[PDB]
C-alpha cells in the first residue's frame, strides 16, 4: 500500500536471446515508467530497440526449459511481442540476497526483480476505457 516501487528507473546489465537467433546477448537494459530502452554500452551511443509496454502483450510460462544445446542455466521469463518473442533471464544456480553477483544483472533474483517492474508497469498505467 504504498506509491515507491521499483519501475520509475531501473537499469542494468541483462541477457536475452531471440527464438530465430539464439546468440545470447548482454546489454545494458533500461526500464522506466516511460518505455524500455536497450543501451549496447554504457558510454553512450544511439539507442539500439526500444520496447514500449504496449507491445508487451504478457508474459509467457517457465513450461519451456531448453535455451542453448546443454546447460543448467534456465531463463526465467520472455517478453511475447507482436514482432517476436524474447527471453530474458539467466538461473546461475542460487536462492539468496546476492549484491555482489546481482549488482550486474545476472540471476535468478534479479530477474525476478525486472519481471515484476516490465510487469507491473503494464498495469501501473491506465488502461483504454
Amino acid at each position: 500500500g504504498s506509491s515507491g516501487s521499483s519501475g520509475m528507473v531501473k537499469e542494468g546489465w541483462m541477457v536475452h536471446y531471440t527464438s530465430r537467433d539464439n546468440l545470447r546477448k548482454r546489454h545494458y537494459w533500461r526500464l522506466d515508467s516511460k518505455c524500455l530502452t536497450l543501451f549496447q554500452n554504457e558510454s553512450g551511443s544511439k539507442y539500439y530497440k526500444e520496447i514500449p509496454l504496449s507491445e508487451i502483450l504478457r508474459i509467457s510460462s517457465p513450461r519451456d526449459f531448453t535455451n542453448i544445446s546443454q546447460g543448467s542455466n534456465p531463463h526465467c521469463f520472455e517478453i511475447i511481442t507482436d514482432t517476436m518473442v524474447y527471453f530474458v533471464g539467466e538461473n546461475n544456480g542460487d536462492s539468496s540476497h546476492n549484491p555482489v553477483l546481482a549488482a550486474t544483472g545476472v540471476g535468478l533474483d534479479v530477474a525476478q526483480s525486472w519481471e515484476k517492474a516490465i510487469r507491473q508497469a503494464l498495469m501501473s498505467g491506465p488502461s483504454s476505457g
